[PDB]
């Protein structure tokens, strides 16, 4: 009679409200599944663009380890090179000092040969006639 | 008519509440999803940009032994020109040595020549 016929109207005050419900829920998982997508590819592209740059990485320290390998051998090269030049600019002085003292000596037997030219002309300046 | 609509209406009441379940499940996932990228992105902005740094100290590290390399190398190529120089100047020194030697030993020879003319001429005397 009477119960049995309010709980009807109370039923279809209760499906007109998860009505609202419905289209409420549909619309936050919707809104949310836009973000969820949008940012799953953003991520992607950022995971890919880590790895361009840890790439980027290894090839300038392996550049660089080469870079550090050719400085090592011109250094090593360099320390040879420069005890050879050393060692030249010694022999050069040596020899040059040799030239100062034939030099010398052949300076001192000019003047010694015109001193001996200049006793015999003056011993035979005697006998002159 | 009406008999029936009181069933259609439990039953829409019925295959609605099961979507509710459902939907209310795929929002905490869909949510729970993206707290989760959030997470790990701001993770990576982290990683990138210490990256980007790391590739811009490591390039003016290149650069520093790439000009250290170039001014080697033109080191070499002027401590090789100096070798070549100071050996033909060795050389030359040497070849004077011996010239000047040889005249050493014609002045020492007619001096001793010069000796004996005197020692010829003063034995009489």
């Amino acid at each position: 009679g009477s119960s049995p016929l309010l709980k009807s109207a109370e039923r279809e005050k209760e499906m007109a409200s998860m009505k609202e419900e419905f289209t409420r829920l549909k619309e936050a998982l919707e809104k949310s599944e836009a973000r969820r997508k949008e940012l799953e590819e953003k991520m992607v592209s950022l995971l890919q663009e880590k790895n361009d740059l840890q790439l980027q990485v290894q090839a300038e320290q392996d550049n660089l380890a080469d870079a550090e390998e050719r400085c090592d051998q011109l250094i090593k090269n360099k320390i040879q090179l420069e005890a050879k030049v050393k060692e030249m600019n010694k022999r050069l002085e040596d020899e040059e000092e040799m030239n100062a003292e034939l030099t010398a000596k052949k300076r001192k037997l000019e003047d010694e040969c015109s001193e001996l030219k200049r006793d015999i002309d003056d011993l035979e300046l005697t006998l002159a006639k």
